[PDB]
């Protein structure tokens, strides 16, 4: 089981960290969602799907910058959304493909009534995700852990 980015990078077999860098909706009112789809992003395959299952959770998300500070919502893994930051960690998604497969997580994120103006900076880090991998085959239990960045501003309007 390992993993790549939209950037060209890559997290190998046993788990490390990446860094994401996501386009953002340059505008997001309150009242409304910035979506930030990681399926777009992040994608992994199984290694050896012959014989093992892989299974893929969402182990905690959490906050940073302008999005702790100005921002609440929800993230969606795999069809069902809970909150962000993350207080559990989600179900398990299979992978039992060698082909790549997207990591099924995007973050539904609405300013606090507070907000206004740049809301996110540019080249800021905005989330950390871990996704921890499992299987039915061994004890392996790893950590790929995506540090998420803004590529652009997001403003607020007043
Ligand atoms: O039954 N056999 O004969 C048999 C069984 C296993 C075999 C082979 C040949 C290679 N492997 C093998 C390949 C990868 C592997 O672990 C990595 O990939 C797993 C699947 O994505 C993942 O769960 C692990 O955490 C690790 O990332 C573990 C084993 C033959």
């Amino acid at each position: 089981f390992a993993c790549k980015t939209a950037n060209g990078t890559a997290i190998p077999i046993g788990g490390g960290s990446a860094n994401v860098y996501v386009n953002l909706a340059p505008v997001v009112n309150v009242g409304q969602n910035l979506v930030v789809d990681l399926s777009t992003q992040i994608f992994c395959h199984n290694d050896y799907p012959e014989t093992i299952t892989d299974y893929v959770t969402l182990q905690r998300g959490s906050a940073y910058g302008g999005v702790l500070s100005n921002f609440s919502g929800t993230v969606k893994y795999s069809g069902s959304s809970y909150p962000f930051p993350t207080t559990s960690e989600t179900p398990r998604v299979v992978y039992n493909s060698r082909t790549d497969k997207p990591w099924p997580v995007a973050l539904y994120l609405t300013p606090v009534s507070s907000a206004g103006g740049v809301a996110i900076k540019a080249g800021s880090l905005i989330a950390v995700l871990i996704l921890r991998q499992t299987n039915n085959y061994n004890s392996d239990d790893f950590q790929f852990v995506w540090n998420i960045y803004a590529n652009n501003d997001v403003v607020v309007p007043t």
